[PDB]
């Protein structure tokens, strides 16, 4: 009888960051719904099986952040447009939020067959003070704080031996020092 | 007049390769309790093979699905956590997990089964007649004898005996088409 309301983050999280939780965690609280999955891509190479791993240490204590693996299980380079088809078979009573970068919007014509994805799902787009909103795409749009970390500093902090605390949660610290990933 | 949970079937297996019998098992038991819908959950050949088989099998067919939660964890996985992660991704859901009537008196000795029995309600799968020692509660769900095994298919494959209507015609096919189990 709920239709839930359920975002989807998606990305490479290589490795999860803390903007990447401030995210989805805004963006989803902001507009109310009811959980949030950060969707690992199979390629976009660090294994799959470490980016699941330190995604679930990142999302452990929070009942609102999840994880959505179908992606990894189906392996391959799944488009978006077939993983959001079979979430939408096996999950028909629920609506999709999915949650895009302001500066991802303007790509959106490039994206396999948008225009089927689109009936398929909401697009959110995340508010950058530096740009319009204005675009063709039914998109809505909400506010997150400015967190500028991305992946690809985190990956050449480790390899330089520089400090990330804070930056990445501490379980995520240490699974990579324990596993010494990312030339740690 | 309140929310109702949604009601929803879990077959696991390794499905190797999906055959006859699963679709029996899960057809039956979804329809005939009134679930919602039925997923065959692929346990962790390449898994990909099996993956690709258990769509075709149910690709005509919009109550079974596939849950692909252990292919992707890509480990051992125990049944434990994998529902711990299926009831709080979906909080919302009343789980049956169908198993064998002839695993169920085996179910004490599974990993944290009874914080599992609390997860989820157990379904067997009966032969009407069929007794065994079960002081569980678990829901019966009476479904004819199929005796199909996915060994006995793998060495009819390796043997070139017949296959069909054992197995579906598009799972045969791939099968063919790829050299599976020794072809
Ligand atoms: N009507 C339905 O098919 C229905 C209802 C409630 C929950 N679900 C959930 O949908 C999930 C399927 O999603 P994934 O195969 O991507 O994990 C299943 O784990 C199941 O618990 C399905
Ligand atoms: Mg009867």
């Amino acid at each position: 009888e709920k239709k839930k309301q359920v975002g989807i983050l998606g990305g490479t999280f290589n490795p999860v960051h803390l903007a990447h939780l401030v995210m989805a965690e805004q963006a989803g609280r902001n507009l109310g719904l009811d959980r949030v999955f950060l969707m690992p891509s199979y390629q976009p190479t660090i294994d799959a099986k470490h980016r699941l791993n330190m995604l679930e240490l990142a999302v452990e204590d929070n009942p609102f952040l999840q994880i959505e693996t179908i992606e990894l299980a189906r392996g391959g380079k799944s488009y978006t447009y077939d993983t959001m088809k079979e979430l939408t078979q096996n999950n028909p009573d629920t609506d999709y939020y999915f949650i895009i970068g302001g500066d991802m919007v303007e790509y959106l014509p490039k994206w396999y067959k948008i225009d089927e994805l689109t009936s398929m799902v909401n697009f959110v787009g995340i508010r950058r003070p530096g740009y319009t909103t204005d675009t063709p795409y039914p998109v809505i749009w909400v506010d997150v704080p400015e967190i500028d970390i991305s992946s690809t500093k985190i990956r050449q902090k480790i390899k330089e031996g520089c400090s990330i605390r804070y930056l990445v949660p501490d379980k995520v610290i240490d699974y990579i020092q324990n596993e010494g990933l990312y030339e740690y």
